[PDB]
């Protein structure tokens, strides 16, 4: 559970990344799949990607990127009772698109290099830490709703 106080510091570099979420949304999607080549096979439309040039250009990378980073935001919002986000997320990716928890963990040390390296006026040690025990209990929601839903994950 998070303090008040761990949620301002999450919020408030929350409002940075609002500032321009498809770039934040590239950035970490690149810093992904350049971290862990094999999360990319799971995208079909953009499997075929070579290269950060490539990535980078793509209009559907930035696309998805945008998409995934405005359900992030809308759950972080929550903070902490955001069950009712969680449900169709834990679904689809359990069962359509099959993503393991191990792969949930990549994109949040994605997610925290991204801001590390755009935010440091807003992701210090204390910040960056309330933003890892919100990951960290975004990942165990999911994973609880993973078991229930029969994905091992
Ligand atoms: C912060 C963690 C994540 C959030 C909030 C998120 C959110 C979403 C959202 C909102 C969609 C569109 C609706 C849906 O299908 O549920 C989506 C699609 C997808 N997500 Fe995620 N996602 C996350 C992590 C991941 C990770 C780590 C992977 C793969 C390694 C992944 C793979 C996909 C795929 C394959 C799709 C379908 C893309 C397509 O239409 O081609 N997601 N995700
Ligand atoms: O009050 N911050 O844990
Ligand atoms: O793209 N991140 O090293
Ligand atoms: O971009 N992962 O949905
Ligand atoms: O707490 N949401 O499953
Ligand atoms: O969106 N991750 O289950
Ligand atoms: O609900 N899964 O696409
Ligand atoms: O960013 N949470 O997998
Ligand atoms: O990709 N995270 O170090
Ligand atoms: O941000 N999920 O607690
Ligand atoms: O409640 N544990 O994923």
């Amino acid at each position: 559970v998070l303090s008040e106080g761990e949620w301002q510091l999450v919020l408030h570099v929350w409002a940075k990344v609002e500032a321009d979420v498809a770039g934040h949304g590239q950035d970490i999607l690149i810093r992904l799949f350049k971290s862990h080549p094999e999360t990319l096979e799971k995208f079909d439309r953009f499997k075929h990607l070579k290269t950060e040039a490539e990535m980078k250009a793509s209009e559907d990378l930035k696309k998805q990127g945008v998409t995934v980073l405005t359900a992030l935001g809308a759950i972080l919002k929550k903070k902490g009772h955001h069950e009712a986000e969680l449900k169709p997320l834990a679904q689809s990716h359990a069962t359509k698109h099959k993503i393991p928890i191990k792969y949930l963990e990549f994109i949040s040390e994605a997610i925290i290099h991204v801001l590390h390296s755009r935010h440091p006026g807003n992701f210090g040690a204390d910040a960056q830490g309330a933003m890892n025990k919100a990951l960290e209990l975004f990942r165990k929601d999911i994973a609880a709703k993973y078991k229930e839903l029969g994905y091992q994950g």
